[PDB]
């Protein structure tokens, strides 16, 4: 076969029952990641060759960055409530791998802030119970799969997607092999 359970995907051998239909793991410590964001825009490509509105989720992860790791989790949360996530990707980025300036939490708000998410607002969000329950679901679908590298995507809770396999002389030729087999697998 063209595609084949172990070359392109992997299969899990216990699969994750009302998971989301395209689920991403990364982190902003995360160096592959980093690529998948800036150079490689993976996730809009993918996008762009699934159907009209299919869901893609996108999770941060606890186990890089220790202390600061779990911090980013909750922006992330933050990120998602206020559904700025668009606006804040990209510095959070550069600030933790490019410029190194985000050393704490305050570091970190300053980015929102630059963005223009007002400070009272982020504050609120931040302590807030619904971005606990946020970080808890992140935690989650994290520990459905047993999570212990990213960046990985899951489709439909059952194929994992093995950039290992594929080849990476061409960005484009990678990407799109990337996002061929993300729409082969939820098609299956
Ligand atoms: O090797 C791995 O663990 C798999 C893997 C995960 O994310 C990646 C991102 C890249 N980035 C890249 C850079 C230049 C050309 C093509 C691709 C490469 C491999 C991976």
């Amino acid at each position: 076969a063209q595609y084949e359970d172990g070359k392109q995907y992997t299969t899990l051998e216990k699969p994750v029952a009302g998971a989301p239909q395209v689920l991403e793991f990364f982190s902003f410590f995360c160096p592959h990641c980093y690529q998948f964001e800036e150079v490689l825009h993976i996730s809009d490509n993918v996008k762009k060759k699934l159907p009209e509105g299919v869901k893609m989720t996108k999770y941060h992860v606890n186990f890089m960055g220790g202390d600061l790791g779990k911090d980013l989790t909750q922006a992330w949360a933050v990120a998602m409530a206020l559904g700025v996530e668009d606006k804040v990707t990209v510095p959070l980025f550069e600030g933790v791998q490019k410029t190194q300036t985000i050393r704490s939490a305050s570091d970190i708000r300053d980015v929102f802030i630059n963005a223009g998410i007002k400070g009272e607002e982020y504050d609120a969000a931040w302590n807030s119970f619904v971005v606990k329950s946020l970080v808890a679901q992140q935690e989650k679908a994290a520990a459905d799969v047993q999570l212990r590298g990213v960046p990985a995507m899951f489709v439909n809770g059952k194929y994992q997607l093995n950039p290992q396999g594929m080849d990476t002389s061409n960005m484009d030729v990678f990407v799109q092999q990337y996002a061929d087999t993300v729409k082969y697998l939820s098609e299956k």
